[PDB]
RNA sequence: GUUGGGCACUCUAAGGUGACUGCCGGUGACAAACCGGAGGAAGGUGGGGAUGACGUCAAAUCAUCAUGCCCCUUAUGACCU
């Protein structure tokens, strides 16, 4: 009985996915380890984790609402807490610039003003290649860290304006702020200036 | 800097230019906003500074005001070492 669903959510992900990397998302997939260890902790075996079809799935559904939701309180012009990643700092992409001239690959744009979209062409030019890796490494060192912030500046790495996190409220206190916020403005209608 | 010297550059004292997110767009209600993008000595409150109608609250404080209610009065007074 489910199977015609799943069939449906992994078509309508692919579109999110399409319209996510069109938009100019870098799609940061480096391979991580992952440490198993049995029920008294013995280290198993030390693996790649991979990233399956069915987490990109969820992926895609949780970061659709993450942005409807930060776009809608965006609009509604009251004190929200947004999932930020601010402009890479202009000499480290400079230096990176520089450092994927010498594979060869030259990429359209200045430091100062560089576009997600033009970062991810770096990254699919790469892929299958033996300096993959590094130059993803040494990207990623060029990027800044993403933060919480009570202003909507944008997420560089998702090429989005609005984002926030709301999809996991047991495991992260900005999602239950987010959560008390959406109670407070939408459900409550309790938009007054001491509020 | 002496020794003149209008003393340019000082300096000092005004006066006056001066900056306005104004220009100018990316987004978007061709909106806002924000990203800006230039000019410029300097930027978005050019930056720090700056503002009453009914003033008003056992605010705060009986050393605010109270003497409160005190009191000692050749002494709950001053002078000396």
């Amino acid at each position: 009985p489910l199977v015609p669903m799943f069939k449906d959510m992994e078509r309508l992900a692919q579109i999110l996915r399409d319209k996510r990397m069109d938009r100019g998302a870098v799609d940061f997939d480096f391979k991580e380890a992952k440490v198993l260890v049995d029920d008294e902790g013995a280290v198993k075996d030390v693996v790649i984790r991979e990233r399956s079809v069915a987490e990109k799935l969820i992926e895609e559904f949780m970061l659709v609402a993450n942005e409807t939701v930060a776009e809608h309180f965006h609009w509604m012009n009251v004190p929200f807490i947004y999932r930020i990643h601010e402009e890479p700092n202009a000499e480290k992409l400079q230096k990176f610039l520089e450092f994927v001239t010498t594979f060869g690959y030259v990429v359209k744009g200045t430091a100062g003003n560089i576009h997600p979209r033009a970062l991810q062409s770096i990254l699919d030019a790469v892929r299958d290649r033996p300096e993959e890796t590094v130059i993803s490494t040494v990207m990623l060192r060029s990027m800044k860290q993403a933060k919480y912030d009570p202003q909507s500046l944008g997420h560089f790495g998702l090429s989005t304006e609005f984002y926030t996190h709301f999809t996991s409220p047991i495991r992260r206190y900005p999602d239950l702020i987010v959560h008390r916020l959406i109670r407070t403005y939408l459900i409550n209608g309790k938009v007054d200036e001491a509020t």
